[PDB]
């Protein structure tokens, strides 16, 4: 099966831009990559960053997850980002979403040796 730390990969890594500059960035990600398949995920963030980078998040401040696991951690720094956020008009198949893009601290929970992200918990 698809491994948890792929999956981070597939539903929270985008590298390959800077930023949300388009409107449609959401629509055309949240289907890219999977998340629009057998329902529309409802919120959703992408992260502009190396993988290196967000990786790295996982030896950085350690804070308590949202479901009160331990093993969330939050990035020293701000990095891009953007939400995508299911509009209330959206009806699965035709999954639509606002784009937000922002700069924000990413708080990730990490599982595993090698210790990587598996779970994109908030931004702050
Ligand atoms: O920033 C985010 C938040 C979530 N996600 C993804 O979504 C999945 C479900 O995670 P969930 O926390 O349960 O979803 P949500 O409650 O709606 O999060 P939220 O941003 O809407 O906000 P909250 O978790 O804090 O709940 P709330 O909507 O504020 O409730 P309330 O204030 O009215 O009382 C996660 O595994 C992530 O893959 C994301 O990618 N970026």
């Amino acid at each position: 099966k698809e491994t948890a730390a792929a999956k981070f990969e597939r539903q929270h890594m985008d590298s390959s831009t800077s930023a949300a500059s388009s409107s449609n960035y959401c629509n055309q990600m949240m289907k890219s990559r999977n998340l629009t398949k057998d329902r529309c995920k409802p919120v959703n963030t992408f992260v502009h960053e190396s993988l290196a980078d967000v990786q790295a998040v996982c030896s950085q401040k350690n804070v308590a997850c949202k479901n009160g696991q331990t093993n969330c951690y939050q990035s020293y720094s701000t990095m891009s980002i953007t939400d995508c956020r299911e509009t209330g008009s959206s009806k699965y198949p035709n999954c639509a979403y606002k784009t937000t893009q922002a700069n924000k601290h990413i708080i990730v929970a990490c599982e595993g040796n090698p210790y990587v992200p598996v779970h994109f918990d908030a931004s702050v």
